[PDB]
């Protein structure tokens, strides 16, 4: 069965973790806690990967890095790509929109000056999520009746974002509606309740915002 | 014909430029100038883009934003992301480790503490380009014989970090070699020659690094 590698976090891996549970896929878990860092440094050269990394994908076909490319490979594997070019490129605007918000965190989660910066990431934060907001007036979904990839980041990015500013989404009940469609499907729910399901933390543990042993 | 709208700097959409040139594709550039902050501000909201944003792309019904949605696409309707699976995953992890190259300087050339931050990326860099320089042992291109959209990204890549230090490739032969490689496909070559190459800005103008309006002589 396929091994996904990641640090005991959120981060960058968790919204294919989400996207491996709604397909309901076995995979086994290889996590390196807050301490492991010299397990993977000492493994990292020695699993076959062209460009070593975490988080890291290995099955019978692949040895991926990327978490770009792992989450796509997981969708492309089940027909969830897109049957277009045009399908396609939305799928990956979807993507990339979700990463200026999820990125945007990330960029200054981990900086000494992060109160300064978190003033003007709540400026702009408005504008990113009225565009989701207006993507999800009619649709399910990101891309209307059926889940893709990008369902998972945006999901992912939101939870992350709530934290920061627990009323961010008071002016965006259709993302609201979505957030709780998400954590109905039954996969979900029940993944969430288990004891697989890493709360925290959001960041690297070294992290100014979204790090730590525990939510503060 | 299609429109390719961005500011008149290398930055996010070079890649892009490059691939078209490649293809020899038709294409019009709307370029914002460094004074046409204001120009854009006004059209953003009337172009009918889903998630405004610069660079977009518009092709009559396909309207597009996200840089990297804009080069899979191109590279899309050329039949050049992979045949499979696996072969499209080979094409998505190259672009992801050429990105974490760009992004990786881009990061930080807007920040003000940008020569403390410059001395812990080079001292990471020379490990994120060897991967690159095994990739290319006994092929041509990083996909093998045939030219992908990754290639474009990693010679714009190339040509950032030389800038920022001049001596980062003299450990890479088979990287300098790319570099040269590329620039002998003559179509770009073509271009690099001609007055559409902007060679620089490589960061928007107010970039503490990559930035401005000339490079140092």
């Amino acid at each position: 069965s396929p091994i996904l590698g990641y640090w005991k976090i959120k981060g960058l891996v968790q919204p294919t973790r989400l996207l491996l549970e709604y397909l309901e896929e076995k995979y086994e878990e290889h996590l390196y806690e807050r301490d492991e860092g010299d397990k993977w440094r000492n493994k990292k050269f020695e699993l076959g990967l062209e460009f070593p990394n975490l988080p890291y994908y290995i099955d019978g076909d692949v040895k991926l890095t990327q978490s770009m490319a792992i989450i796509r490979y997981i969708a492309d594997k089940h027909n969830m790509l897109g049957g277009c070019p045009k399908e396609r490129a939305e799928i990956s605007m979807l993507e990339g929109a979700v990463l200026d918000i999820r990125y945007g965190v990330s960029r200054i989660a981990y900086s000494k000056d992060f109160e300064t910066l978190k003033v003007d990431f709540l400026s702009k934060l408005p504008e990113m999520l009225k565009m989701f907001e207006d993507r999800l007036c009619h649709k399910t979904y990101l891309n209307g009746d059926h889940v893709t990839h990008p369902d998972f980041m945006l999901y992912d990015a939101l939870d992350v974002v709530l934290y920061m500013d627990p009323m961010c989404l008071d002016a965006f009940p259709k993302l609201v509606c979505f957030k709780k469609r998400i954590e109905a499907i039954p996969q979900i729910d029940k993944y969430l309740k288990s004891s697989k399901y890493i709360a925290w933390p959001l960041q690297g543990w070294q992290a100014t915002f979204g790090g730590g042993d525990h939510p503060p």
